[PDB]
């Protein structure tokens, strides 16, 4: 079938996840979709895209099961990232409730963010023993600020909508329609002035390949036994017992 | 004649911007009289400077009409913000109202800003089609965040004195004398570490040449139908309808 | 005798500096005392330290008189941050009192930062002439934001511990126990993941050797008789004349 859903009023795009059944949690499938849709956006009329979820999640996170080409999923994930980043269109994100993990970065790579009240965001990788791409950690950093990315990577702390808001995180508290009026100003706007910005914004550094010690750790994270653990210890329904190898 | 006024009490010298006709928009004569106050600030006995406006805002962009020397603009505007940044003196803003585009620029180039209750900032080059140098983006991200930095620079957005507070773009709320009062203190502190932590601050990357892509579409921008439409548009008191070309 | 206490509950270390005759400033022994409590940090069965200050500061700087081994110090602190940096455990800071000087850069590089409700933050440089490393200046501006850095470094501004907890130079406004407890929640986290983290964002680009011009700067203010002259002015309880040499 599809995992999203596109509609259009007058010269905003709304793409819409639609995988509620597991909180719109990412699979390749999903993946694909979102990419054919931010490519294609501007085969119309469109000056401006919405990017939201169905249901009270926004994006949970991944859920590759079972996904019969999720050995493909870290590739095209990329892929899609890739796509927003370089799409001359604007995407403002209605964060309509949490946004975690794979869902963090997708809004992160939005333009701007309209973000429900009762959202949160959150990396909880220190709970699952994973490591990050070097952009999640800096472009984090450039919308939290460093101090409080410290304490959601090291802690896997939750960033409130409010504090969204205080930090730039979110540029509005707001529901997917005030997101949908904010982009029909922006749809009005010069589209080669938002062009120019939009890319020079995303080249301030964060699009950045990992160091060799990063990626060092980085293996050694994903290797683990205790990436192992923190999966066996969930179906178990205990505490997990990580022993840092 | 003269279009800035120059006093000093004791150790501050205090900058005027003194076209408020024009909201004290910029051209070639104001930039260049600016450019010789800062050169010569440190002629007398002067510790700090205060730069100010006159009337209700602090600089409202810039106006050519009728500069005989309006070609010369851009290349002076940038020898103005070289000689602030090589000023030993330390620099304090007081925005004593609206601070936009050129006038934006002149704010974030001040060491320090004491910022007026009813002053915003802002680049309006969304909706004129124009693009930017690397450094206002790069500046601006540092002082207000790179969050609302995407919203100053993608939608046109305001930022008014109370956010520009809690961002730290404004140092602290206050008028032209709390400003000068500042000066003072800050002109009794130790002139050499002063003068080191400025250029290590202002040496923190902002400064940066444009890439090769950030060049192509910011002369794509400046040489667009829709610069002109923009401009034809508020002639004729209607909105403009660009078409990204 | 000794100048540091060490003490561990189950999984938490925390080391506690115990030169409260001087507010805990820094010397060559207490340096190299906690140098080694952090290099042995994981000796035992530890996965996360607190550090903290006996009596009503963290660390109010330096005082090297009389020590025996002062022309070490300015080495063995640089030592110091290098154990911290690269020690795979991560670091929380319980900040019960003013961090002044070589205390706020010792508390910066703690890897998360609890602070008691009236302790402050400042580099009085500007007060005694002297200039700082880079990786304290970006270190700074990457907590507290580019703006309230530039006035805490050109000014001597205090930075209090409510705008500590706006900028996310504070993670929470709490005590000591406070501290462990997070600490504790944090040592049952998964220990390669904080370590991937703690690397990438140490990383980030605040480790910065200084420009030619730094340098330059930098030796000019430390060879001053401004130096001289704030020292004096101190012991004879009047305000200094700074000459700018
Ligand atoms: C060029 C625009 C851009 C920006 C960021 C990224 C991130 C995405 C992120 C995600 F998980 F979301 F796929 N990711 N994951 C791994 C990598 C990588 O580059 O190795 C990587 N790169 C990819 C592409
Ligand atoms: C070395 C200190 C410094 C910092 C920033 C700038 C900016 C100013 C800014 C302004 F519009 F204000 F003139 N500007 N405009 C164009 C450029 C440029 O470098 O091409 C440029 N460079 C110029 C000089
Ligand atoms: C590699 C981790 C790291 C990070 C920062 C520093 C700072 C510490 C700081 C301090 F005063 F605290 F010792 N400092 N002082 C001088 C220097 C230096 O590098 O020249 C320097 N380097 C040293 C080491």
């Amino acid at each position: 079938s599809h995992m999203i859903g596109i509609t259009q009023a007058e010269a905003v795009l709304t793409i819409e996840l639609q995988r509620p059944e597991r909180r719109n949690a990412l699979n390749s499938q999903l993946v694909e979709e979102l990419t054919q849709a931010i490519r294609k956006a501007g085969d119309g009329s469109a000056r401006a895209i919405v990017l939201t979820g169905q249901g009270t999640a926004f994006c949970a996170g991944a859920d590759l099961s079972g996904d019969a080409f999720a050995a493909d999923y870290p590739d095209r994930l990329i892929e899609l990232h890739k796509a927003m980043d370089a799409s001359p269109m604007p995407v403002v994100g209605a964060i309509n409730g949490p946004a975690i993990g794979a869902g963090l970065q997708l809004a992160m790579q939005c333009d701007l963010r309209v973000v429900a009240p009762d959202a949160f965001f959150q990396f909880p990788t220190s709970k699952y023993g994973l490591a990050l791409d070097n952009w999640s950690i800096r472009r984090l950093s450039s919308l939290v600020g460093h101090g409080r990315a410290r304490a959601m990577l090291l802690s896997a702390e939750k960033l409130t909508a409010e504090i969204a808001l205080h930090t730039g995180m979110a540029n509005r508290i707001g529901t997917l329609a005030d997101a949908q009026a904010w982009a029909a100003e922006i749809a009005r706007l010069a589209p080669l002035a938002i062009q120019h910005a939009k890319r020079v914004l995303n080249d301030d550094g964060a699009i950045e390949e990992a160091w060799p010690a990063h990626k060092e750790l980085f293996d050694k994270a994903w290797g683990s036994q205790d990436v192992i653990e923190a999966q066996v210890a969930r179906m178990e329904k205990r505490p997990p017992k990580f022993q840092g190898a």
